[PDB]
């Protein structure tokens, strides 16, 4: 590089080829006078932005035109100008031919100066007939001109050979030109008069002529070619300040254009391509006493010398610099700085570098000197296309050993900070919401109103409410209410009465919708209602009637449900009333009002009816009241909490209303409620850490965008200030991705780096002992432009891959496993080693992997250990001392690398463990604790080869049996205790993603959790007590445990499924269905034998003594029930309404239902079509579409459906059919289908305008899963359905 305000590339292009000179001939003169249309010389010039001609490009000749343009009077229209010019040329051509016969001299030489002067006279319509003999060049244009003495001194004047005048204009300004920025500058080429320069045969005699000749005008010339011989340019009084805002002398303007042309030549330099002139730069021969170094002219001369050396500007160069671009370039040159090029001008001779690439020095014969000692140490390079970029992109950053004061970095940041401004918040969460639905279970042990937990007081805290509102703003989803009603309605349509053996819901029963709300939206009714009316809701049977209530809804009765009112009796009641409560203290009064609401629902409902009420507020008193007066009234009940945002609101469903019931709370329901409270507490805590939505970011947030702008930075040596700012930005990012954009405004290009700071990144920054420095060679390498951008809080909406999510789960688990005063070892450590940032500085940690790391450890406040040895390498452990070791996300990779079986890899690992000394050891393990179950689209698991192959990550890693590993571990350490790690049931790792501003998706998280069940992390401690196990950890399988040497005084509490299962102190209320643990009088052994209602992880803990301090033994999981099922299909089918019955035998734990897969969406088939009954037989009526329809039976005993069992009814799809028998006919799909009878099409069903055949019968209610799809009755025959 940067000299003054201009930074240039050290790599330069210097061409060695120049085009050969050609003499002019009489035939050339004739051809030019002819001005052939095929190649008319004149070129129109258009403003670049407009593309509209505003000027004329000027070639040869017409270079003798020096008069005022007003005298010329050129036609405004370009085409009209051409026509007039062509007429003039034709007439002039006849005249020239008459004066000299073409035959006499076809290619004879003529005076170019004379030709140009004649052009001027003809244009001004002056007589050149006198000069016509002078036109022919006899011998020397100089000699012939010296002889001539005729004409005005003004028309043309030569002092001997020397003659000073203006050559023809390079460009002609047209009328359209407005001196616009988009308009190209003509650099005074358009001026009719720009300057007069003296042409002469010999430079030395010319100088003698100029010995006292005025040089205030000054002389700078391109000595490479004498257009008509050596010409001495002299600066005139006239100067141009037309360019905003600089004022420019004619000399400076000419030099600038020539210099820009030379730089352009260097940019497109081609090795075999010839140049117009090796010397394309004017050099000042005279006027040196009038020339100063600070002047633009002097810097321009240095630049001209650089162009001669081939120097290339660091800033990207357009093929044509814009007038605005030229002005900006001038502004940067105007920036004053030390000139990086060492060239200093000498009028003694033109100076040539010894090593310069171009051959101009060899070409030069006079006035040019190359210094042999003069050598420039710069490489030669020319770049390819360098177009601009709209948005910033990440730049790879590498740190350096140099250290600096933090204060200097802060000051540098303040100099370059972009703070502060408001970015768009974006959405923390998007997509569908999670809704939790429970219903009465007789098997479930009854729970008391007292057992249920009270709602937290914080729920009504105003700050908490503002935080929930902030989540609602950060949560992106469709109207929560409409989707919730549809889901609840579908579940209600799934209700079946057990004693009846038929579904509780009867379609077309009287319907009640409480407080339907039109809203200020202008919908005029509940959104859910419109689709139900249109039959647009899947799984909804057609309603005989729909009752609407509510002041807001125009359709609904306009009323407030605050007090009792007259209303109709409806079999189904749905409570959607807007709720207004006087106060949270009034919530007790509000609970009484809700009791009144329930009583009103009862009065509205028909006998044996049912009703639905959202649990807007859950209170222990509320449950107590419902229990005291309402549990008998309704035969059945269900609760669903649809959660889009964190809140304690619930939905209550009442079944068999007006039918006496013993409905009461159950242990499972209570645990579900506890789960809801814990989950809400976690969501609320995360919301309490939430940043302001679309607030003005001043950089205060620990997690906040970090971006700064650098303009015209010079990296040739140590900028330091730029380096300090970059180092500070890197410290703020803490390894965050940063996008950089360089854009030019206010005359200068500016590069802005954009990133986001984080609390974890902040922890890394705090863990830096000293302020580090970085190398900018890559930045100096950077030579590109990026357009400016507007800040938004969320970088992107992509979210995290299931593999990324699982890595996060593992990272969160490790941090929870992070504890005080612990030496650490990490297996499979990456170059980034993000775990080190997570780990606190006080305790030492070890990073080990086959691949070398990419991070720098000098800045760390505390010593950090990284080993460059294969993560599976051996013998280093024997040298190393061991306290704690981790093997995360590397165990499968280790097996793949060594090609070992998982059991074999584990034994090699046991040998390493023999090398290892860690008291506590955690290793990520591919352990199929659960029965192998594949997740479609992510991973493929092989039973034959025990390995997990993930198509999503395209890798295969083996898995091994847990029992053998456990036995090996006990052998390795007798006291070793290994606990199954429960990542699931926790969203805190998801909260870590939120700390990373990363949105989370339930499906990917669930897939990761399933993989973790088959790929758990093994937590092992050398110090432990082995426990007696001969029992079967399977559902309905008793487990036999003994705890010898213990005492009755000791009380043991064991937790399972995230719940304390039992405590030896109080088995009377103990949750486990059968709990037997007794201290042995003879040995103190506590024999634990239990009956397990539910399989799953049971916490292992050792408790001794009255005080009891909890220490956890290795956890275990009870095996879940078999997915095996038996289906009996009869060979002969009944196509009558009675239908065929298929026996189903399945594990008792699993209950399965079948939903048609419709358009890629599972849609339960028509409830009427299939009647579930006993083996188990669901009675489904055979339909013609069934042959064209694919069905599967899936386990439905849980909210997750079919995970254990999803068997397609292929037999039903392929059933053979009999012509004599009649089978119900429904459309396979809504699209047109052709009915064919014995190869004769009966009709087209789903065809536009179709009228059912009178002989044809229509089932009053279709058997099709879709009610719109039609079931028909037809005579015996051969039938086929084809879609159209």
């Amino acid at each position: 590089a940067n000299v003054w305000g201009v930074r240039l590339a050290d790599s330069l292009s210097s061409p060695t080829i120049e085009t050969r000179t050609r003499q002019y001939t009489l035939h050339d003169l004739c051809s030019d006078l002819d001005a052939n249309p095929g190649r008319e010389p004149w070129k129109p010039l258009r403003n670049q932005r407009t593309n509209n001609i505003v000027a004329v490009q000027l070639f040869r000749p017409l270079q003798g035109l020096v008069l005022d343009t007003q005298l010329y009077g050129f036609p405004g229209a370009f085409d009209d100008w051409e026509r007039f010019m062509r007429e003039k040329l034709r007439v002039l051509k006849y005249e020239v031919l008459r004066i000299y016969p073409i035959s006499n001299y076809s290619n004879e030489h003529v005076n170019v100066f004379v030709a140009n002067a004649l052009v001027g006279a003809f244009l001004s319509n002056q007589a050149f007939y006198d000069l016509l003999p002078l036109l022919i060049i006899n011998d020397t244009m100089i000699g012939d001109l010296l002889g001539t003495g005729a004409s005005l001194s003004q028309f043309f004047q030569s002092h001997g050979d020397v003659l000073e005048v203006a050559a023809g204009r390079k460009y002609l300004q047209m009328e359209n030109y407005s001196n616009d920025d988009d308009d190209p500058p003509l650099f005074a080429k358009d001026l009719s008069d720009y300057a007069k320069a003296f042409y002469s045969d010999t430079y030395e005699v010319l100088d003698r002529f100029f010995w006292t000749h005025d040089s205030s005008a000054g002389v700078l010339v391109h000595y490479d070619k004498p257009t008509n011989g050596h010409h001495y340019l002299l600066g005139t009084l006239t100067q141009m300040v037309s360019a905003p805002p600089y004022i420019i002398n004619a000399t400076d303007a000419m030099l600038l254009e020539s210099c820009l042309e030379q730089f352009s030549a260097n940019v497109r330099a081609r090795p075999a391509q010839p140049v117009t002139r090796l010397d394309q730069c004017y050099h000042l021969r005279w006027g040196a006493q009038y020339v100063g170094e600070d002047s633009l002219t002097y810097r321009l001369g240095v630049l001209s010398l650089l162009a001669t050396n081939g120097y290339q500007l660091a800033r990207p160069i357009p093929r044509q610099l814009t007038n605005r671009w030229l002005s900006s370039f001038v502004s940067q040159i105007m920036s004053d700085g030390v000139n990086e090029t060492p060239l200093w001008p000498q009028e003694r001779y033109v100076q040539i570098a010894y090593d310069s690439p171009s051959v101009v020095d060899g070409a030069t014969q006079y006035g040019y000197v190359r210094k042999n000692q003069l050598r420039l140490g710069m490489r030669i390079s020319a770049l390819q296309s360098l177009s601009d970029t709209p948005s910033p992109v990440q730049w790879l950053p590498q740190y350096t050993i140099d250290q600096a004061a933090m204060d200097e970095g802060d000051l540098m940041v303040s100099r370059l900070t972009q703070l502060p401004l408001r970015p768009d918040y974006g959405n923390i969460w998007v997509g569908d919401a999670l809704s939790y639905y429970v219903d009465y279970n007789r098997s479930h042990r009854v729970v008391l109103s007292s057992e249920l937990p009270q709602l937290p007081d914080t729920y009504f805290d105003g700050d908490e409410q503002y935080g929930r509102s902030l989540f609602s703003l950060a949560r992106k989803i469709g109207d929560r209410s409409l989707v919730k009603d549809t889901a609840v309605l579908k579940h209600a349509y799934q209700a079946i009465d057990p004693n009846t053996g038929k579904e509780y819901l009867r379609s077309r029963q009287s319907v009640a919708y409480f407080g339907a709300s039109a809203g200020h939206s202008g919908a005029d009714q509940p959104l859910v209602i419109e689709p139900w009316i249109q039959g647009k809701i899947s799984g909804v049977p057609p309603p005989s009637s729909v009752r609407q209530f509510g002041y807001d809804v125009a359709r609904g009765a306009i009323v407030d449900l605050a007090r009792p009112f007259p209303s109709g009796d409806y079999q189904f009641v749905y409570s959607d009333v807007d709720q207004v409560v006087d106060g949270h203290d009034d919530l007790s009064i509000s609970s009484g009002l809700v009791e009144s609401l329930l009583s009103s629902c009862m009065h509205a409902t028909a006998p044996g009816g049912s009703f639905v009420v959202k649990i807007n507020f859950p209170t222990r008193p509320v449950w107590h009241y419902i229990e005291q007066k309402i549990l008998p009234n309704i035969t059945s009940y269900m609760l669903i909490k649809p959660f889009v945002t964190n809140n304690v609101e619930l939905f209550f469903v009442a079944f068999g209303v007006h039918q006496h019931s013993s409905l009461t709370w159950t242990s499972g329901v209570y645990f579900f409620l506890v789960d809801h409270f814990y989950r809400y507490e976690t969501l609320s805590t995360i919301s309490r850490q939430l940043p302001s939505f679309g607030y003005v970011d001043d950089g205060s947030s620990v997690t906040g965008i970090e971006t700064i702008s650098i303009e015209n930075p010079g990296f040739s040596n140590m900028t330091q200030a730029a380096r300090i700012g970059i180092s500070g930005l890197c410290a703020n990012v803490g390894n965050a991705r940063k996008s950089i954009a360089i854009y030019e405004s206010h005359g200068a290009r500016v590069l802005t780096i954009t990133s986001r700071r984080s609390p974890a990144s902040a922890r890394r920054k705090s863990r830096l002992r000293y302020l580090p420095l970085i190398d900018p060679r890559s930045l100096e390498v950077q030579a590109r432009t990026i357009l400016p951008a507007d800040p938004v809080l969320f970088e992107n909406v992509s979210g995290a891959s299931p593999h990324v999510c699982l890595t996060m789960m593992y990272n969160f688990e490790v941090s929870s496993a992070v504890y005080d005063g612990d030496v650490v070892l990490d297996l499979g450590t990456g170059p980034e080693a993000k775990i080190l940032e997570l780990i606190p500085a006080t305790s030492p940690v070890t990073c080990v992997d086959i691949r070398p790391t990419a991070q720098p450890s000098g800045c760390w406040n505390v010593r950090t250990t990284f080993l460059e040895l294969d993560y599976l390498s051996d013998g280093w452990i024997t040298g190393v001392r061991g306290d704690i070791v981790t093997c995360m996300l590397s165990l499968g990779a280790a097996a793949a690398g060594k090609s070992m079986t998982f059991d074999a890899a584990f034994q090699q690992l046991i040998k390493v463990l023999s090398k290892s000394t860690a008291n506590v050891v955690l290793v990520q393990v591919n352990c199929p604790t659960d029965v192998v179950r594949s997740i479609k689209g992510y991973l493929e698991i092989d039973s034959t080869n025990k390995r997990y192959r993930f198509p999503k990550f395209g890798r295969d890693e083996p898995y091994s049996d847990m029992d053998a590993l456990e036995k090996i571990c006990r052998t390795a350490w007798p006291n070793c205790s290994i606990t199954w790690v429960p990542l699931s049931y926790d969203l805190r790792w998801t909260r870590l993603a939120l700390l990373e501003s990363t949105t989370l998706s339930s499906a990917s998280i669930r897939i990761a959790e399933l993989m973790y069940k088959y790929m758990p992390i093994m937590r092992i401690d050398i110090h432990g007590l082995p426990m007696e196990k001969r029992g079967n950890f399977i559902v309905g399988q008793n487990c036999s445990l003994v705890i010898p040497g213990f005492n009755a005084q000791d009380v043991f509490n064991c937790y399972f499924n995230s719940a304390l299962a039992f405590s030896t102190e109080d088995v009377n209320a103990a949750m486990i269905p059968q709990v037997s643990a007794q201290f042995d009088a003879t040995k103190g052994e506590w024999t634990l034998d239990m009956v397990f209602s539910d399989a799953g992880i049971y916490t292992m803990q050792a408790l001794v003594g009255s005080n009891a301090n909890p220490v956890s033994l290795g956890s275990f999981v009870v095996d879940s029930p078999d997915v095996d099922i038996t289906d009996a299909w009869p060979a002969q089918l009944d196509f009558t309404i009675a239908g065929t019955d298929v026996d189903i035998t399945v594990n008792p734990y699993y209950r399965l239902m079948t939903f048609v897969r419709i358009d890629g969406q599972w849609q339960i088939a028509n409830p009427d079509k299939f009647q579930f009954f006993s083996t188990l037989v669901m009675n489904v009526k055979l339909d013609i579409a069934d042959k064209y329809l694919l069905y599967y039976i899936r386990d439905v005993q849980s909210r997750d459906v079919g995970f254990y069992i999803q068997h397609p009814l292929q037999l039903l799809n392929t059933i053979t059919l009999p012509t004599n028998e009649d089978l119900f006919l429904s459309a396979p799909d809504m699209r047109e289908w052709a009915v064919k009878e014995s190869g004769n099409t009966i009709c087209i069903l789903n065809s536009q305008g179709f009228v059912l055949p009178q002989d044809w019968d229509v089932l009053t209610d279709t058997i099709s899963w879709s009610p719109s799809i039609p079931t028909y009755i037809v005579p015996p025959g051969d039938y086929t359905l084809t879609p159209l």
